[PDB]
């Protein structure tokens, strides 16, 4: 990559969030292997982010390009129109298998915002079906579940900014965000959900969370009583609950899925991310048979939803793949060993002056700070330590791929500590 | 495969837009080639639908093969939040060089729906930064541009059963569908419905989009070019936005690289998918002008607030870049044209059946429009007894091959068109 190439770049190429005129530095990337990302000049850095939370297994994973590679051989994409194939049936074999026993039909689809809009919709549409006049949903503050317009309503109104679409979104009811940590359960916390239950109950639709972890709107590690209660309300109330486990599915919370840790299953279940192992992008929606069938059987006489590449044979394969990996079970220790490595090394992070609070659950470790990040500035400094990691807000965290060397663990959170112990970084 | 796995399937797996509980038959493919897809069983069959316009160069294309596995021993996929990486970039400028001279600044992301989402955020954002109170958008009736909600808001009311989110969904403007054709000539009137809405809301709408010269799912219709030149200039005189959804159009499908070549028009955000990466996996683009990119910016967000996990993904660009690389070999231009002499001569005579209502054709795409919807599940089953890969939906009797098709191949496709539609037997 020519220094006109990156200039092109520059001008020409949108990145995600990010201006396209006061942009910040971009990295060059030529390769990638193991836990490794390659710079154009040959730079190795160690992967702290996992390319958004989906390669966890790595880079260049033979299993992962095997799989790819024979798919192609046989054909990359067929329209699933009237067609089935080898690819897509064996990936809902094991989605079905692997998840909660009601969790039985599933909807393939080609992203995370795209299955969350899936599974509202199939809220709506269930409720039509039924004649229930539905159509609010009630989720938390500091949520996050996409970018699309039916997933932007259903995210934090301040961390997604929706006074840039008030008039446009649909206003949905948000509940305060979960405040017992996964910590102690304090009833009081209850009192701010129950009162929109209350006042709301006859109109929701569905319930929708992120599962013990709330990403994007800060990385908010909660109790799963929570989980149970919710739960509990919908079971009550006749309301369904869509669990949305993009980030959190895949073993990251240290349980396949974090609903485990609550021993709970929700109606609707999204999934996305590590489902390829974060070769490619393709979601799943999964939903019960009361959900699917009650749908077909209402007016439209089917699910309304069905994308171009619905079923790709290519990304399947890479799923099958992936969750082929996880099924030798090796990452439940992987991710166990993990956690312990971040609770310890993160720990002086507690005697710097920049630092918040330190949390930390299965293959997540976060550093919260006192004051905003210089995003350009960190990531230059973090480079120069041979590390990629991305931080942002008041967030310096950490969501490596299952299979980091410990050597390599140990170079991302030295780096965080040194980062922290620095303004120089900050505001 | 086994007719177990067909079971799971029927009772576990959902498909595009139809029933779990009064399933109809779906045909198991286990490879691709050329222009066949094989079944299962063995039985061949000459595809006439391009998997949904997308496989323009067919399937195990050579070129676009090598570029994927040469693509995932590089990296399959990296983040695209402070990185940047070659297939990205090639694309980019492949995509940019391509369009009209305008349309410069790139917005990857993962598929059409999304794309559309993007565009219409676009213009939502670009005059929320200008300070204006313009929150609606004006398209056509008998359009169609996603089923996410926001691309849901523009779809046509009808079709799409707007009823079923009545409340829920913004209610935007409806002009009626085109009514010139583009087989016929141009008339006037066409255009009171849309001048009466422009000028009642000229104020709060922030684009105008529509699918050019070729509204796919909501009728395979074929409008007049000068459709576009009025919006493009309307547009111009209001300081309106234009958003082009050539998702389908796009890439040479209709005769000319980009359908809005048929009018000369460029507009302000333009939509691409499908075709993009031969129809090889999903991968989408939304383009625009510097005007609109930099507008966003410095708005109040200070960016274009939009970022999909898998954007600008490493294998889909390769794809998508070895599918380009194919079409700058000019080769399609010809290719398409004798499509289109063809499907027009061999389909010509389906206009003289008495279920036929229609016979209309455009570059590579050939449409049947029938006086009464068909049995799917009886209709299917005679097209693949007869070798053939159609797939028709309510009235429409549609072929959009790849450019490759062979004519031997092409005219299977229009006999066994014309043999479905001489009797009443595959309707209703
Ligand atoms: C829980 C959850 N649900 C849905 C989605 C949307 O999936 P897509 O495939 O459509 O993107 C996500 C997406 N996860 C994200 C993770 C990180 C960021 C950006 C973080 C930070 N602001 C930065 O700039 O780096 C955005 C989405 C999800 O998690
Ligand atoms: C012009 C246009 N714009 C947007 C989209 C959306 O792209 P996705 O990748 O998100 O799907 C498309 C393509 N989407 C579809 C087009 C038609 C149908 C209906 C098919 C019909 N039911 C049938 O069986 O034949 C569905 C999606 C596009 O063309
Ligand atoms: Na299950
Ligand atoms: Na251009």
């Amino acid at each position: 990559m020519t220094t006109d190439d990156l200039a092109f770049d520059q001008r020409h190429i949108l990145h995600p969030y990010t201006s396209m005129t006061s942009p910040l530095p971009v990295y060059p990337v030529v390769s990638a292997e193991g836990c490794e990302l390659i710079l154009s000049d040959g730079r190795r850095l160690v992967d702290g982010m996992s390319s958004w939370w989906a390669a966890i297994h790595g880079y260049n994973h033979p299993q992962l390009n095997a799989a790819m590679k024979s798919q192609i051989d046989a054909m990359s994409h067929v329209m699933f129109g009237g067609i089935t194939h080898a690819p897509a049936i064996e990936l809902c074999r094991k989605l079905v298998a692997m998840t909660p026993q009601p969790l039985e039909c599933v909807f393939l689809a080609d992203s995370g915002s795209v299955a969350v809009e899936v599974a509202m919709k199939m809220a709506l549409q269930y409720w039509q079906a039924k004649g229930e006049a539905r159509q609010r949903f009630l989720t938390f503050r500091n949520g996050y579940h996409g970018d699309t317009f039916g997933a932007m309503s259903v995210c934090d109104p301040d961390n997604s900014m929706h006074s840039l679409w008030k008039g446009y979104l649909p206003e949905n009811l948000f509940a305060p965000a979960p405040q017992s940590r996964m910590g102690e359960w304090d009833e009081r916390d209850m009192v701010g959900f129950a009162r929109l239950m209350a006042a709301h109950r006859h109109e929701i639709a569905a319930v929708i969370i992120e599962p013990i972890v709330q990403g994007a709107g800060g990385m908010r590690m909660y109790h799963p009583e929570w989980l149970k209660r919710i739960r509990k309300i919908c079971d009550r109330e006749g309301i369904l609950l869509i669990a949305d486990e993009i980030a959190t599915g895949f073993g990251r919370t240290g349980k396949l899925f974090a609903c485990e840790h609550a021993e709970i299953a929700p109606d609707i279940l999204c999934l996305g991310k590590a489902l390829t192992g974060g070769t490619m992008t393709l979601s799943a929606t999964l939903t019960t048979r009361e959900v699917a069938e009650t749908i077909s059987n209402g007016e439209a006489g089917c699910f309304m939803h069905g994308p171009t590449f619905m079923g790709n044979p290519l990304a399947c394969a890479a799923a099958n793949a992936s969750l082929a990996i996880l099924e030798s079970g090796d990452w439940q220790q992987q991710v166990a060993d993990i956690e312990v490595q971040l609770r310890e090394q993160l720990a002086p992070a507690r005697d710097a002056e920049m630092v918040a609070d330190v949390r930390v659950l299965g293959a997540i470790g976060v550093v919260e700070t006192t004051h905003p990040v210089n995003m350009a500035a960190l990531q230059k400094f973090f480079v120069e330590q041979g590390v990629w990691i991305r931080p942002f807000g008041k967030l310096i965290y950490l969501m490596p791929p299952y299979i980091i060397l410990p050597q390599q663990l140990q170079r991302l959170t030295a780096a965080v500590n040194r980062a922290v112990q620095d303004e120089t970084f900050f505001c």
